């Protein structure tokens, strides 16, 4: 695959209902991205994810070449406002080496996050000059659940003693 | 016993200007005291110093000049800008407290996911209803806490990523 074709992809499946601002040579894409929360359903098949649940973020990355030593990057915030959270493969020390064509990556985190709407984001980038491979805010948008409402957006209910 | 003047007294006496804390409420009882301990049974500093994700004990010290019944103490989080990005109550919690006259202790322990960072504890003692709500003691920043993690990450949630691909 070339570079004008993730050109073109890039432009085409933006996703607008989020609004999503996307960027970067395109050298290699995000293609997709599927969520999973603990039972094994996919955000698109049930759209919530309790507070504090182990989720899965499983990626499919589209390279046009080889690219050594790139940064795959997830973040959320509210509706306006900074990250609320972020961490990234660089963090984490894994090393990733795209490969032409259609590859896996998979990451895991533990979200303590309360109910409310968030807007999911994710950057792909080679760490020389650093290169913006595909950066798209927001990607997607996600909703969280909690037994009770608690202040903020840490999910962390008080313990009466 | 306690007077409210004396608590009205208190309440000016021990604001505390190095968080720049403001306070107000009709002191018919206050929050006299706060520590934290790092539940393992230590008394941190006067600026606790806390890992991500420790569980930690809020040891509230509450004096009333007389009987209160239906009483909310909450306590939350802020960074030094912003808006709160913790915060629970008793209420919440679904538990019931009244105030006796006098001195007594009041304690709460939560798991703290925070990243790394400065924060701001922000505590609030209120008569829930019962007519009108009534504001007894709100302290705004009473006290500094600092978070340490592991390795850094983006935002306020610690939630480290577990690499799959390899
Ligand atoms: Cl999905």
């Amino acid at each position: 695959v070339s570079v004008e074709e993730l050109k073109a992809i890039q432009l085409r499946t933006t996703n607008e209902a989020t609004g999503e601002k996307r960027f970067g040579s395109a050298r290699a894409i995000i293609e997709d991205l599927t969520i999973y929360k603990s039972d094994g359903t996919t955000l698109a098949e049930k759209p919530l994810i309790k507070s504090g649940e182990e989720v899965t973020f499983d990626f499919t990355i589209l390279a046009s070449e080889e690219i050594k030593d790139i940064a795959l990057g997830i973040s959320m915030s509210k509706a306006q406002g900074g990250d609320i959270w972020g961490d990234s493969n660089i963090g984490a020390g894994s090393a990733i080496t795209l490969r032409p064509g259609r590859q896996r990556i998979v990451y895991k985190a533990t979200l303590p996050i309360n109910s409310g709407d968030y807007l999911i984001h994710c950057g792909l980038a080679k760490v020389g000059d650093r290169e913006e491979l595909d950066q798209r805010r927001p990607m997607m948008k996600v909703k969280f659940w909690s037994a009770r409402e608690l202040g903020g957006v840490i999910h962390a209910p008080l313990k009466i003693i």
